């Protein structure tokens, strides 16, 4: 059996793409961001197309990223900031509703969401991933970009 | 190196409309919360003539006060209060993830951000800790979030 | 100094009309509850030919009728009733989850405030011990909502 | 004292129309619990003409099943039966946690009660023990809230 | 009592599938890819009626698989992928957001989705499940898909 | 191939000594394992006038009752029943640990099998499910390990 | 089977009872007390047969109960005091170690120590347990120094 | 550059004397670890002759067994079979964690070194899919460490 | 009932302690024993009659607390240190073996040992708790020593 | 203010002799260790002629390698070396406290300070990031260690 299959395409070249970050632990999410703008050049992202935003927290990703999404000016979006396990359930519910939103608005407007939200437990683990989370989106929202296009 | 548009955060104040819900279990907490809450928001320049507080039983009460004042978009940010204390069950479980749910719907459904300052601890005196922190937070996140929301429309 | 309107919290029941679902798993439980309940109501000022009373089999069948008397709107607030008490699987989990969403939901997509008297407990004791204080406690939850609702309805 | 008006439970199946939705995994136990399903209907007064019984192969397939049943009006309640019975993952929490959800789900969209039979336990000894009896239970949910929606409506 | 039982049909022949396969751990994903084909073949679908297309991980599924279903050019769906435990809560998020988002596909488009991610601890773990997981979620397409057609009007 | 000398285990108690402490807490789980545990002896050959039972109010008292019974070395082994179950606090844990470790710890520094009765259960109904036949297999268990603990003498 | 069955014997007349209570949550070990010493006098128990000591929390016990037993001035001594959890680990370390501890002093010495460490999640779980855990111990105390002296050659 | 001396591991099992203790619960599997175990022992030289299996009911009696055969002297390493699989109650954690904690108070009490061939495993299929290669595990285990003791006694 | 209660006594004048100080988290430590030796003071312990070492971490509180109760020059042994969850169940080994060891040494010698060493999950946790536990280490090994001359 | 003896800590290794007993369950990362472990020593000035190194199959053997050499009374101080890296089972727990344990007891019961440089972690990158370190740690704790229990003598 031998079916048509897709081949992935991160061809960045004339791709629209929103950032928002959240700000708390402010270190993991610019670090993530350098790394994720510097993999977007590479995949040929122009830098006057990209738009990057701040909130304080993760809670407040889903209503940011719910407007641009919703404006339907970008092909996709990323999701940084981390979410560091303290001494309280905080952590679980942080952890659980950001992702759950990044999810929604996936789903409901169409325009793929990179989930680059980590969820750790110190602040060794989440340097060690932040670089790498970072590129990896810049990877996501490209391919992921270009998918939504085969298929509209 | 690449250098895209970054939209600065706006924490001016100044002519925003703010919404408090205050679910008052564990009241000592929620009033901690919103002395913080209130000064600092005069402090980024919320005239007081522009901030409603309404106050709610408990932490599950939340959703359906802040669904109406976010409706009628009298609000350009909301902000929930409140202290979920772990007791003996799986109570505290059930209270922590439906009002943190409830306040992530609102905001989603209806493009008004709110700020959680629910906390979900384990002690009395953990959420003393963290009561007037977390209502001065609320502030700076409803203000901000409120300048963003205006910036994406 | 700021000193903004505070909304006063509004616990006169006069002229309310209010549903109850009483899930009937653990029965003496939601029964202690709804006795408890009715008094308290009925202390609010609440007219007892302004309450309706349903009851299902289980925690997991609040949703659907919860649903039917909010959609209605012949009520100012809800009240579901219950016990949640844990035995040997993860059905105790499951059922906790799913009964108290499906509460929060009803409240947010309809406008109708319900309020969670649902207990999710490990052992029966635990159940006895908060069955009459839930019971009451529900009753100011349905009154104030109620009023709250009404002071920001258009 | 306070007497307000109590709906009686009303368990007459006379006239119901019944859907089944069977997952089969762990197939032993599903069998079991809809022999008991279909015998306490039958007790209950509903006509075995008016029942439609299906099977999808796990429980994470009962929600779309249950979906378009319950979509096309033909049945006063739907049943939904199955066990999912924990292995070596975490695939047991999540196979739990949907199927209850997409159960709970339909049943508030669209206002056709859906008896939950999905089993949730660690063993097959679990499952056997209670296999019977909440098949029977389900039978006396499906009726009892059909007959309630009946008297809402 | 013997009521109207639906008969599990699984004739593939002029069914048409479409396969979401998340690449994280890649291995395993193709494994379930190959088993998957195979199965589908063996049930009688014709490769000119499959499509497959793959995504990064486990939670890009849902954008992916949720615009194959509403453009409602396949009969069923199917997600394929591994998520393996390693160091922090990302594993319950991704488990847990993959999971829900394919039970809301199915449940809002009509279009069962077979889920085929699976959620376990050690690589050993995924790699013991990969085929036989692939071919299962074969005879769940092939099955709800009949099943769909059977339910609608 | 290897073929080394295997004991094969004896289960006859003519002549064997036994002690037993039942420990009186959950009284109904206790007794019924006792009644299970004397007959079952009986079966094996043990002689009446060989057995003493002697009870105490919880399993925390368990370890020094056993530890005189062994350390008089008038019994060929020990058997302790009772049970241990779930309320609302991590008593559960301490009781079930210490209750155990005791029992391993008196069969260890004097040579005295003490077969292990004690259930450690969530629910009432998993005691009473499990009460005779771990009162029979604590009977087989002591004959056997007194009958192994001769032949290694 | 009827068996030489060694009766409980509940008489205090001559005991000699230690008694070591902790006083980190005092309010909950003073109450154990009074319940405590009420029931050894209800038993036959002499005043001026009992011993009171006091250390600051239950990872003293260990030390105190131990110089106690090892003097052989009493027949049986008895624990009290209460660990509730707060914030940390720190918790299940005092749980395990105090009851480790007690239970490793009576089988090391032969002198029965009645457990009456309180090990909950709440103050209010220690409140509603305190007295009947008070009066549970000294029955344990008094019953267990007589079976130690029946078994005693 | 720290070159020190490194003892060899010595896996020559000519003229070691070996006790195995299988306890039968979950009979299938220490049937099928033993068998493996067997084996493995006769190829690392050690002759059958030298070998005493004995069987216990379940994984909590190996601690008294086990202690015998050491105390006795008569055994250069002692093996213990057996398999604790999780059924519904805590009495997976305490049978798993007393087993194994008897079985190193052995060997650190006797000298003897005791290899620990006790699976503590969810599932059956996790235990049959252990079984064959923790016994010859516990064999290289039982030589091996026979060997280092001598290497270390007086 | 009125039995013989022996009222606690907390007059360090005359007694000798003992101070085992785990490094590991250093400032945790150091902050209890600048509590805890300031305690002793207040308690009426001479400087000249305390002995105070450190080791490495928790693990190794046990064979130095051993020889210093097995000398039988000590009245009361205090431990002190900090042991911060990170990322793996080291936390639960450490904490356990600690405190297993505390609990060992003064049953088998009857020098009572003041156990101060945290178990928490946050480097916050530890330093809310240091001045307080050090203190009360204090009193402890005050009072447990003069309880157990009372024993002897 | 207070000033009392403290006893500086020595790092000086000259004439220390060290044993180090190698767990080689997980082969690669306890060759690292000793690998860090000699070389720190080494900086510490242990001569390589009074180091002896001996290696076991996994952690569960360490005790009784262990346990030998300390007897023996030619070793001033000891470490254990090993990784326990979590897989599918229960049996990561009881390896890691049992091992754990064993180290603890050896160290108490002889006076040898063993310093215990197992690694209990869930993943092979966990112990990889920290078995350098870990063998270094070992180094410098076997030679303090060493040097405190002859001041101590
Ligand atoms: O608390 N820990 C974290 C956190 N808390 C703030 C939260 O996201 C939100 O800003 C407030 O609840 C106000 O709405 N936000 C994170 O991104 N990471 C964390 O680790
Ligand atoms: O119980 N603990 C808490 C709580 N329970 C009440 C609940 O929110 C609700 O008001 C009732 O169930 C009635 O609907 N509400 C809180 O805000 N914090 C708590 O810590
Ligand atoms: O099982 N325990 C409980 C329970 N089970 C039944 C469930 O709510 C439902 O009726 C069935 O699933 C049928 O749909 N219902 C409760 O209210 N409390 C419990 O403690
Ligand atoms: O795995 N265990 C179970 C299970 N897995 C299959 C799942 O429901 C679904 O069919 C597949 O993922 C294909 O979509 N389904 C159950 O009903 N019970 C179980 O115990
Ligand atoms: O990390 N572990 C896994 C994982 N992470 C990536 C994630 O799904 C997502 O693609 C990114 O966060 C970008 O949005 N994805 C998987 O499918 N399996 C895993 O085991
Ligand atoms: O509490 N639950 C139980 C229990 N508690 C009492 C304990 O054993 C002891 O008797 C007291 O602490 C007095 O020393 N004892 C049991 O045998 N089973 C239980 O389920
Ligand atoms: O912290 N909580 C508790 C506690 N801590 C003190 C501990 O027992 C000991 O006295 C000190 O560590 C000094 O050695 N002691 C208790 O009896 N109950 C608690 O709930
Ligand atoms: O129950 N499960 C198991 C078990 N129970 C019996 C126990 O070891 C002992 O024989 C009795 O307690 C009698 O003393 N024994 C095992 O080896 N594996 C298990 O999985
Ligand atoms: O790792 N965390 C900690 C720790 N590790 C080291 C350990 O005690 C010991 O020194 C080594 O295992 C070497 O023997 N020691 C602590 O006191 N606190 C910690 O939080
Ligand atoms: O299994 N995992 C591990 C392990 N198992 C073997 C065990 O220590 C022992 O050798 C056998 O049970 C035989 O006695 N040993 C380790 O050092 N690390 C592991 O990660
Ligand atoms: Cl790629
Ligand atoms: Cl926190
Ligand atoms: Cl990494
Ligand atoms: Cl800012
Ligand atoms: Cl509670
Ligand atoms: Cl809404
Ligand atoms: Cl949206
Ligand atoms: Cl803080
Ligand atoms: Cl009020
Ligand atoms: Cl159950
Ligand atoms: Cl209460
Ligand atoms: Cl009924
Ligand atoms: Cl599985
Ligand atoms: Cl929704
Ligand atoms: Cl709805
Ligand atoms: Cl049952
Ligand atoms: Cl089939
Ligand atoms: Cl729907
Ligand atoms: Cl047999
Ligand atoms: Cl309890
Ligand atoms: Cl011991
Ligand atoms: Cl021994
Ligand atoms: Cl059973
Ligand atoms: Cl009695
Ligand atoms: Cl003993
Ligand atoms: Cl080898
Ligand atoms: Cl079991
Ligand atoms: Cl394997
Ligand atoms: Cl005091
Ligand atoms: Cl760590
Ligand atoms: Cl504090
Ligand atoms: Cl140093
Ligand atoms: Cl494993
Ligand atoms: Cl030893
Ligand atoms: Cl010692
Ligand atoms: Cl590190």
């Amino acid at each position: 059996m031998n079916p048509y299959i897709l081949t992935p395409d991160l061809n960045g070249e004339g791709l629209h793409i929103g950032i928002v970050r959240a700000r708390f632990n402010e270190e993991i999410g610019q670090a993530q961001l350098q790394a994720c703008l510097e993999e977007l050049g590479k995949l040929g992202v122009d830098e006057r197309d990209v738009m990057v935003v701040s909130v304080p927290g993760a809670l407040e990703l889903g209503v940011a990223l719910a407007r641009m999404a919703e404006s339907y000016e970008f092909d996709a979006l990323i999701a940084l900031g981390a979410v560091i396990r303290g001494e309280t359930y905080h952590f679980e519910v942080v952890s659980n509703e950001s992702a759950a939103a990044i999810s929604r608005i996936a789903l409901e407007t169409g325009i793929p969401v990179a989930n680059g939200v980590l969820t750790v437990d110190t602040d060794e683990q989440a340097q060690a991933r932040a670089a790498g989370k970072g590129a990896d989106c810049a990877q996501v929202a490209v391919e992921m970009a270009n998918l939504a296009a085969a298929l509209e």
